[PDB]
DNA sequence: ATTTTTATA
């Protein structure tokens, strides 16, 4: 299953993709990393075997998420950088070509150290693109034996994940994030995570989450 | 393929 590779400035950057744009954006990183101009390719069939989708599926998917690309930048702490810099075209049936921006290209080769890396079999299964967020996050901190201890400043979660207005005010950050998020990753990634809110008095400030692997 | 990073267990 294909390691992604990525900068700690971009599993940090402040961005807001759907869950099948960060899928097909795991692929284009495999492919970045494994061939730079930052044009790469998705074969419709390809997409549906790795994520275990019919073709039908699969091409719903991808020409939404690749429709929806459309204007979308990532902000690095600011810097703002369009994640496309042409509409994505089909030359082939069943094919699509994306020309990724090349000045993000540095976020996802020759990284020497301060970069995160997770299977893409951990993520392939969840359904919240902001619990991908938090679990690349957490893989960020992870230690060699799969677990970790990451606190995260709740004012940077809705910052850089760039959530809702409707997740911001902590009744619902403990409902639609906190809670959905975490339950997510128990149920489809191999990681067991829990966490803990810290209070500054009065004011809930960051939360602590710990992690172990299934593979104990 | 690798490593440095948070605040903390």
């Amino acid at each position: 299953s294909p390691r992604i590779v990525q900068s700690n400035d971009l599993t940090e950057a402040a961005y807001s993709l759907s869950r099948d744009q960060k899928r097909m954006l795991y692929l284009f990183v495999d492919q970045i990393r494994k061939s730079h101009d930052g044009i790469c390719e998705i074969h419709v069939a390809k997409y549906a075997e790795i994520f275990g989708l019919t073709s039908a599926e699969a091409s719903k998917d991808i020409r939404q998420a690749l429709k929806s690309f459309a204007g979308k930048e990532v902000v690095f702490y600011y810097e703002s950088f369009p994640w496309f810099i042409k509409p994505a075209h089909s030359p082939s049936r069943g094919l699509y070509s994306v020309h990724i921006n090349p000045y993000l290209i540095p976020f996802f080769i020759g990284l020497q150290n301060r970069f995160t890396q997770f299977r893409l079999s951990e993520t392939k299964e969840i359904t919240n693109p902001y619990a991908m967020r938090l679990y690349e996050s957490l893989c960020q901190y992870r230690k060699p034996d799969g677990s970790g201890i990451v606190s995260l400043k709740i004012d940077w979660i809705i910052e850089r994940y760039q959530l809702p207005q409707s997740y911001q005010r902590m009744p619902d950050f403990r409902r639609r994030f906190l809670q959905v998020c975490v339950n997510e990753i128990n149920s489809r990634t191999p990681m067991r995570l829990s966490y803990i809110e810290k209070k500054k008095g009065r004011q809930t400030t960051h939360i602590v989450f710990s992690f172990r692997d299934i593979t104990s």
